[PDB]
């Protein structure tokens, strides 16, 4: 079996994508952002505090008749942004793009903390980093593409995202239309639940390409590119007016510069992430300090190669027994 689901930017900062995804019978259609870094997939739900839904789509699990109780389980997740939510949890028929998975855990938010509550347009996540790190207990769940696996015509997923645009997320085939040249895969390593591998280095706009061993993350939950210090820093230099701001929580620059492009090695390839992907427009509204999609992971304790890097690609995430990553242009 396949699937293939257009997946859609929130706003005009492409700051997530929303994918539709149907669970229940009949179905009910709820918008999730899908998240390889994380693990859990939950949704607002008729048990969501009611003061905590501002416009988002809920899961009502006794309108489903495929809908059953997992006795017992409970959930808790906190995201890097310190966002979180919590409750209990339900099985039921889930599908995404027409792959359908029978038996899913699907976690009914009774809490969602505040940037959950205030972002009307995503109704829950869908997680597809390792199932390892999944937070159900006592008996941690599977993750939808863990569970899908075994009927996938080949056990992958890829991600298209797209600039300003849609793109799509497909499961169990790569399609060969999607990208330009070819696709050059990297060993991943699972040991901490992520999609993590290891960029072998970038340059700056035209700049000589450094070649340097940068171990990350490929997450398409977060929106911006985090990476060492060292690196941030050389990129920003080549923007005039560029500087870390402490007030603001990151690189601002003047939004009348032009941005070069930032280029991150996939093994002996090299993706190009272009300028106008890095600006991230005023810091609040009306200023002329805009806020920068490439910032210093120093402080996460991880780098992220975050929707900023991940739209540049057509991404592969291959789930074979040995795990990899393929990156190609598009």
């Amino acid at each position: 079996s396949t699937g293939s689901a257009t997946t859609t930017p929130i706003d005009s900062l492409d700051d997530a994508y929303i994918t539709p995804v149907q669970i229940g019978t009949p179905a009910q259609t709820l918008n999730l952002d899908f998240d390889t870094g994380s693990s859990d997939l939950w949704v607002f739900s008729s048990e969501t505090t009611a003061s905590e839904v501002d416009g988002q789509t809920i899961y009502t699990p006794s309108k489903s008749t495929t809908a059953k109780l997992l006795s017992g389980a409970t959930w808790s997740i906190s995201y890097g942004d310190g966002s979180s939510s919590s409750g209990d949890v339900y099985t039921d028929t889930v599908s995404v793009g027409g792959l359908t998975v029978t038996g899913q855990a699907v976690e009914s938010a009774k809490k969602v903390s505040s940037s959950f509550t205030e972002d009307s347009t995503i109704d829950g996540l869908l997680g597809l980093a390792f199932s390892t790190l999944n937070t159900v207990s006592p008996t941690q769940q599977k993750t939808f593409f863990d569970n899908a696996k075994a009927s996938l015509d080949s056990p992958v997923f890829t991600a298209d995202l797209g600039y300003h645009a849609p793109g799509t997320y497909n499961f169990g085939f790569i399609d060969t239309t999607a990208y330009t040249g070819s696709i050059t895969y990297t060993a991943v390593s699972t040991k901490q639940g992520f999609w993590e591998w290891t960029s072998t280095g970038y340059a700056v706009g035209s700049g000589t390409f450094k070649s340097t061993s940068i171990d990350g993350i490929a997450d398409t939950g977060t929106t911006l590119l985090y990476l060492p210090a060292t690196v941030v820093s050389a990129y920003w230099a080549q923007v005039s007016g560029a500087k870390s701001s402490s007030s603001v929580g990151g690189y601002v620059f003047p939004c009348s510069a032009t941005l070069p492009s930032f280029t991150f090695g996939v093994g002996s390839a090299r993706i190009v992430i272009p300028g106008d992907y890095i600006d991230f427009g005023p810091i609040s509204t009306g200023s002329s300090s805009c806020f920068g999609g490439i910032q210093s992971s120093a402080g996460i304790g991880i780098n992220i190669f975050g929707d900023v890097a991940l739209k540049a690609a057509f991404v592969v995430f291959n789930g074979a027994t040995t795990p990899t990553l393929g990156f190609a242009s598009k």
